[PDB]
């Protein structure tokens, strides 16, 4: 591992999100912030909010500059708005640097904010291509990038802890890096596999074949990357397409049929619950994402287990029982690698190259027969075929 001062910086758990500390404004204002590879603003709390503790106060900071510009950006399930600005940045587990960035300073917000996750901010990984108002404000690695001399990569190793942490656990537990300019090795085994990012927008991949426990789901490839598919560490659930989805858990239901779960598990809304230490995850099939690869015709595949795709929860009783929910969700907007499929994996989002990289990740949790794997190669014809194009 080469960049010690980088790894363990985040905290925070697939549902509430995975944050690392920044730095904004001089003096140094310390917030925590969301790590979104799903959008491109860098946007922080910059009023009281019931579940905000604090919040960035442009009036003390020396180095704070108006754009005397607001934005405005809605999205599925709330809102944010706010007033741009630029302001000095740092990241004290990151590389050593301070750069000037843009900030969109959050003065009102609806369902945005999460009540206990701790964070104050996102930090909006992507491209400017999805940068709100527009492209032309520079999102913050674009910005890193071009001051300094970091490398134009980061990678991502999110950790789930495989069963729920309480609020003191959860502050005191470290949740993964995220490592700014770099590959660390001590935080994968086996060997990396790269897929090329189809466009720059969104972390945007296609997806060639998916298995349930080796079963072939069989569906017109373009139908798991319709309207896209996309890495995305600010959402929870790996989404899919309806389609894919009904097809998905049809073949999951039918692998764990010696066990009837309610409709309301599949539907990720109920939590299921066995007595401590019994979770039956053998009967629950693994599950293979086959993706493009960088040769001609060459695919291979990442291959998550339940232990990824069921998410720890408390019981509503606080009981003794170990609960989850069922973490894979319908989509209506493309495939959505979230959280609980990046716990899988140490994930490298390669921007000079235009390719994410995947290895397993020495934190995914498993059991004694089965683990998280990546492997290829796989001869895959026509691949290009399998992206959607409007
Ligand atoms: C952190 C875990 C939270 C829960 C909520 N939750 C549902 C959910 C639904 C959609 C998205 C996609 N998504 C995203 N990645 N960033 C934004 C802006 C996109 C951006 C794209 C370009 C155009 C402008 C908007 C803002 C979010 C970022 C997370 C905090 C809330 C606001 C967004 O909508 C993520 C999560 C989920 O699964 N776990």
């Amino acid at each position: 591992g080469s960049f010690v001062e980088m790894v363990d910086n985040l905290r925070g758990k697939s549902g509430q999100g995975y944050y690392v500390e920044m730095t904004v404004g001089s003096p140094p204002q310390t917030l925590n912030i969301l790590v979104d590879t799903g959008s491109s603003n860098f946007a922080v709390g910059a009023a009281p909010h019931p579940f905000l503790h604090r919040y960035y106060q442009r009036q003390l900071s020396s180095t704070y500059r108006d754009l005397r510009k607001g934005v405005y950006v809605p999205y599925t399930q709330g809102k944010w708005e706010g007033e741009l600005g630029t302001d000095l940045v740092s990241i004290p587990h990151g590389p050593n640097v301070t750069v000037r960035a843009n900030i969109a300073a959050i003065t009102e917000s609806d369902k945005f904010f999460i009540n206990g996750s701790n964070w104050e901010g996102i930090l909006g990984l992507a491209y400017a291509e999805i940068a709100r108002p527009d492209d032309s404000l520079e999102p913050f690695f674009d910005s890193l990038v071009k001051q300094t001399h970091v490398p134009n990569l980061f990678s991502l190793q999110l950790c789930g802890a495989g069963f729920p942490l309480n609020q003191s656990e959860v502050l005191a537990s470290v949740g993964g890096s995220m490592i700014i300019g770099g590959i660390d090795h001590s935080l994968y085994t086996g060997s990396l596999w790269y897929t090329p990012i189809r466009r720059e927008w969104y972390y945007e991949v296609i997806i060639v074949r998916v298995e349930i426990n080796g079963q072939d789901l069989k569906m017109d490839c373009k139908e798991y990357n319709y309207d896209k598919s996309i890495v995305d560490s600010g959402t929870t659930n790996l989404r899919l397409p309806k389609k894919v989805f009904e097809a998905a858990v049809k073949s999951i239901k039918a692998a764990s049929s010696t066990e009837k779960f309610p409709d309301g598990f599949w539907l990720g809304e109920q939590l299921v619950c066995w007595q401590a230490g019994t979770t039956p995850w053998n009967i629950f099939p693994v599950i293979s994402l086959y993706l493009m690869g960088e040769v001609t015709n060459q695919s291979f595949r990442i291959t998550i287990l339940p232990q990824q795709y069921l998410r720890p929860v408390e019981d509503v009783a606080t009981s003794q029982d170990d609960c989850y929910k069922f973490a894979i969700s319908q989509s209506s907007t493309g495939t959505v690698m979230g959280a609980v499929i990046m716990e899988g994996f140490y994930v490298v989002f390669d921007r000079a190259r235009k390719r994410i990289g995947f290895a397993v990740s020495a934190c995914h949790v498993h059991d004694e027969f089965r683990t998280a794997a990546v492997e290829g190669p796989f001869v895959t014809l026509d691949m290009e075929d399998c992206g959607y194009n409007i």
